[PDB]
């Protein structure tokens, strides 16, 4: 399948010549092949994008309990996120300072201390090394605490940054707070998590996400509740339609922030968009999936709070529940997408919601997107693939993403 | 197995130094290791051989119907071959000009138009882009038709060439026509297709094919019907035995071209050779597999029309049925071989032929060749492998192939 | 799992700069990441370590019979070891001198001659080419015998060396003989063989082996019979404890060599160490596994003859049976470990020993070590991994190994 096509295609590819490629790039066109297929560009994307920008990791409700921890891989990093004894959430490199071992092997759990499974070096939940067996009298444990990972809490959503010099997160955090706080995400629980691998480059997953040019043919279930190019894109940035604005006004008159806002540098966007017709949620019948709402959004037909933050996440926060999506790179032609359904912590499965009803729409959607992304990746692997033009009407959000990515890479290579 | 051996062997391999290796090559010896094992030479073989020469794709009878199409991968290219509305067979790159997607996902089918599954850009069966949704009023669809692939019809067998500057095909086509036309291949149907992966370099598959030095020990079934070094090789090029010539004369007196002919540059060869003993076909009992013949070959014991055309194909055309073989590179140590059994279009399975009887000999043979090729590849992966001498008597066809390959590569690197 | 982590980690790794890394290395610290993760260092480890030093292959009792042979892969080499007609054991490259094929496909067997399966070139059991079909009258078979592999017999254990210029083996052989001869290994048979792949670099397998810092937490079964840092390491090299020396004296008064000895260059070590408490063998109850002993070791509580010889082997020779361990590199993050249980040739399964009782302890131990090695490898793959300090008390044997490896590599690159 794709693994072999990947190998075949890179055999005859011309040199990456990344500066030349970046120089000649036009914003109205899809990217030249090696951006989507080459290990050279993939290495750059890790080094300069995923290892430098803030990334969505997990909802904070996953760390509700004392000594609770969750682990994730970002590229080659293995990160552990923990609720320390002081109630603070902190992140560390999941690598013992002795000989490097993973410390936490499970995806989630609770501990009293972080105990290396190899020789039992023992760390407090704030990373300090509190016991190391037989290291001699001049061993200085202060030099051998776990390495910290920069971490922020975005109103109930934990973000991390693998750089020692992280970019400004406060601008985004301040902008987003009014929109997110009404969802009370700190009072959520995880109802369901779905993790899939899509056999396409992470950028193809994002280009796919940033348009609904493909949705009428490809997403029967989603199309019952998700609408219009102005919804899914960014042409509302140059000015809002009267019908859309009336929706924003209904939300905001009711005390729910809605207005479309786009970062200066294009990194992130928030907008609370209307749903189709009379739909209220992402369900097959269009009605709320959960009877006990997560948050205080009003009115009931407030629709979907769309939030993207490149490179890691897109999100849908509805009046009754929320969904977060985490995009993580696996190889030049593979990307991991993790979808997390968030419901009120006291919402009871089988009473306030049905698992199938809650998840079926986006399970189906994700599978459809995956098939499309994978088909797109396979064609791109041809040596005959050349950039093609994006639709100005239907793909302005795709251009906006690709521009963000190219600018980010350019700045990092300067 | 071989995948790991491949990785191990390339770790310590000396530099490819391809010009030096080509310089010191002697025609009487097998090739130095990296020709058979290195990704560097494999990349060259794709770029300079498979992407530059004409290649056998499929029988034209697979495209008998209106709107019919078949897809194939050549290296990293994905090609679609289609019967257009004017009755002409044409080939295209199976990559949408929008964002690159595969258009035809199935191996075979029928369509009215080529409709991209992603955003439904729609193409006529001659590649023209006839509808693109919402591209703006200055989109010029004339610039965005599917990219054509050079295609020839060799008397019922479709050949393609991935280069914008294809080599001369007419010399071969003219030579071959008299031999092939008597098989009426345009009136065939595909009775059976077998696709296997052999874990050896494509050149090892060809060296294996071009001798019967290995056949008495390794091919019990084939040896009941397939003969003698003069059959399988090229020593008839310097002059024909009296017994072989008498066979050619029996065929040709009956109006069936037979005489051994070898290209100037060694690319191709045709000869109608006698079968063993009293055999008439490649079956366990030696009798015709199919009672309704494909073509008008006479006499009934005309034997096998051998045709090879490097790098893609060898073929056996018998009085009752025909077999085509397509060799396609998968990685430095993997090669795809596709065997196609062709019978008269009106021959009925279970009445005029039995599927098992028709296919069992060459299914077995291919499996035996595969085991041999794979065993050979595994030994070659050793760093202790050094070229060895070919048998002048039994491997003159192997030398002839290796000479063609080296000359072709030399010319392409000049 | 690890395969993908390997790929991710090498994408962003800094250049290998092997001389600089070797220059700055401190003996008290674990190695910088690329020693354990990079294909560049793995290639060096093959070229300069595994392809240059003597390596443990198999016990000679596996070649007891006339025409008997055994095959093994070392890196990319395929080696065949054979008992020739003169009774001598010899090794060859398992690659036919014609076109390179493997000759012996099975792991073990008996033959009269070595017959290539491809075109039946036939070799005597001392490698001479005695028949080649149809090679012409000026073919000189004297030039086309199998390529020999340097081979030594270490008191019943066959060692090989892939270099044309092997290092001195006699120093080790002379030192080891008194300790090994009392085990009568030439009179052994193989009771059981276990081959596992551990997903860590070969060096991580060795560092793991060379300490029991991890054993109390990780090896419940082994800890019932295997003891103390002085046992498993090398601090007895600077001087022996009174309790350990008393053990050596009990052995040696009984005519069984025991005293700790360490090579000048650190390559190898032999010591006959006491077992825990009252244990006599590696069994769950601590009693002898086999009632008919392999060899003449006395007293019955002589304990374990530990022998390591880098890079290929560690070994435990007990009064009742013996175990050999062979370490072979598979990729930068994979290593093959082969454990061989040796018992007296006349010991009868189900009468003198029970297979489960004999093997269960070290089957369990190996599986525990494997899990630990693999967990360690996964943490090391993080870009945040940095060298950490070894315990002077508990890891002196780890330092000693890493010093041997670094010195060996330095000398080979000079
Ligand atoms: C349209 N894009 C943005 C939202 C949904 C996604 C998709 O088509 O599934
Ligand atoms: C002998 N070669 C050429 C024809 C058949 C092939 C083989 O041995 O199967
Ligand atoms: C302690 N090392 C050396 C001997 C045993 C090995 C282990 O812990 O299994
Ligand atoms: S690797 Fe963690 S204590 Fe040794
Ligand atoms: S990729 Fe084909 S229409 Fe968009
Ligand atoms: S490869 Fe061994 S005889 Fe030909
Ligand atoms: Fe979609
Ligand atoms: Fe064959
Ligand atoms: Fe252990």
């Amino acid at each position: 399948g794709t693994e072999n096509l990947y190998f075949q295609s890179m055999m005859t590819a011309n040199p990456t010549s990344i500066h030349q490629r970046l120089d000649r790039r036009l914003s109205g066109f899809s990217l030249e092949q090696p951006f989507y297929t080459s290990p050279e560009v993939y290495a750059l994307d890790l080094q300069h994008i995923f290892y430098k920008q803030w990334l969505y990791a997990v909802p904070v409700c996953q760390l509700a309990k004392a000594g609770s921890y969750t682990t994730l891989r970002v590229g080659a990093y293995e990160v552990v996120i923990v609720r320390s004894r002081d109630g603070e959430v902190r992140a560390f490199h999941n690598s013992c300072r002795h000989r490097g071992s993973l410390i936490c092997k499970a995806r989630q759990g609770q501990v009293a201390k972080l105990v290396c499974p190899y020789h039992q070096w023992t760390y407090e939940l704030d990373g300090k090394l509190i016991w190391a067996n037989d290291m001699g009298p001049d061993f200085d444990a202060s030099k051998y605490g776990l390495k910290p990972v920069n971490l922020r809490n975005l109103d109930g959503l934990i973000y991390i940054c693998l750089s020692d010099t992280p970019p400004d997160f406060q601008t985004f955090a301040q902008l987003a707070r009014p929109y997110l706080e009404v969802h009370d995400l700190k009072d959520a629980k995880v109802a369901f998590t779905s993790t899939i691998i899509e056999k396409g480059n992470w950028k193809l997953v994002w280009e796919n996400n940033r348009e609904c040019y493909h949705c009428s043919s490809n997403h029967p279930a989603l199309c019952r509740s998700f609408p219009d190019p102005e919804v899914a894109g960014v042409q509302a940035d140059g000015g809002v339609s009267k019908k859309l604005q009336a929706h924003f006004d209904r939300c905001e008159a009711a005390g729910t922030p809605a207005q479309f806002v786009l970062a200066g540098d294009g990194q992130y966007r928030l907008a609370r968009m209307p749903l189709q017709e009379k739909a209220l949620s992402y369900t097959m019948d269009g009605k709320a999936a959960v009877s006990r709402h997560l948050g205080r959004v009003a009115p009931p037909d407030a629709g979907t709070l769309l939030m993207f933050h490149y490179p890691s996440t897109w999100n849908h926060f509805l009046p009754d529940h929320s969904l977060t999506f985490r995009v993580m790179p696996i190889s030049p032609t593979e990307t991991e997408v993790t979808t997390t359904w968030l419901v009120h912590k006291d919402a009871v499965e089988g009473v306030d919601y049905d698992l199938k009803r809650l998840t079926e729409v986006w399970i189906a959607t994700n599978d459809e997107d995956r098939e499309i992304v994978e088909t797109n990746q396979q064609g791109i692997l041809s040596p005959a693939y050349v950039p093609g033009p994006y639709s100005p009407g239907q793909e302005s959000g795709v251009m906006q993403f690709v521009d963000w990515y190219a600018a980010s890479l350019e700045r990092a290579l300067a």
